[PDB]
């Protein structure tokens, strides 16, 4: 059984617990302390390959650390998530996947542009700015809602096999 160490990045509020929960347990949480940061495991068959997701949610200290450096550097795959309704954590994108590079030692990382609360009518991001920004990064864009599941397994399994095609 392969193991992929996926890692979900991305502003504070974006909605990386509630996106990881959704994959888990199968239920949306409305509130989960901003400074928990953990790895959480699960069992999936994607394109007939039984593999292992151990996924790094990120949180706690909005801050540099070497020790952060050498533990975000294991992770193969990288969700960088924003927020629809939210034009800053669109705008901290480009810090997230510099930073990765940087750790990668990598022009190319598996990634994948994540936009979240897709199901708020409170819009200030527009959908062709978002595969405007995927484009240019040369990685695929997911639409997702942790409240509705709309696009959860998508965003997880399609990082999942761009590490493969890295691989
Ligand atoms: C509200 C709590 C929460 O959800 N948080 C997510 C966050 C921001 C995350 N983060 N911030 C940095 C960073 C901070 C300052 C300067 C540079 C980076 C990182 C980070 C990353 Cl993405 C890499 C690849 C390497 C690294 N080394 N030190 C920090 C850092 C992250 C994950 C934590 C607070
Ligand atoms: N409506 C809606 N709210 C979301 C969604 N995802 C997260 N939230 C909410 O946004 C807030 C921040 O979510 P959270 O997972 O804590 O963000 P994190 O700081 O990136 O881990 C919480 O109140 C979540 O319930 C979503 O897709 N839709
Ligand atoms: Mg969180």
């Amino acid at each position: 059984m392969t193991e992929y160490k996926l890692v979900v990045v991305g502003a504070c509020g974006v909605g990386k617990s509630a996106l990881t929960i959704q994959l888990i347990q199968n239920h949306f949480v409305d509130e989960y302390d901003p400074t928990i940061e953990d790895s959480y495991r699960k069992q999936v068959v994607i394109d007939g390959e039984t593999s292992l997701l151990d996924i790094l949610d990120t949180a706690g200290q909005e801050e540099y650390s070497a020790m952060r450096d050498q533990y975000m550097r294991t992770g193969e795959g990288f969700l960088l998530v924003f927020a629809i309704n939210n034009t800053k954590s669109f705008e901290d994108i480009h810090h997230y996947r510099e930073q990765i590079k940087r750790v990668k030692d990598s022009e190319d990382v598996p990634m994948v542009l994540v936009g979240n609360k897709s199901d708020l009518p409170s819009r200030t991001v527009d959908t062709k700015q978002a595969q405007d920004l995927a484009r240019s990064y040369g990685i695929p864009f997911i639409e997702t809602s942790a409240k509705t599941r709309q696009g959860v397994d998508d965003a997880f399994y399609t990082l999942v096999r761009e590490i493969r095609k890295h691989k």
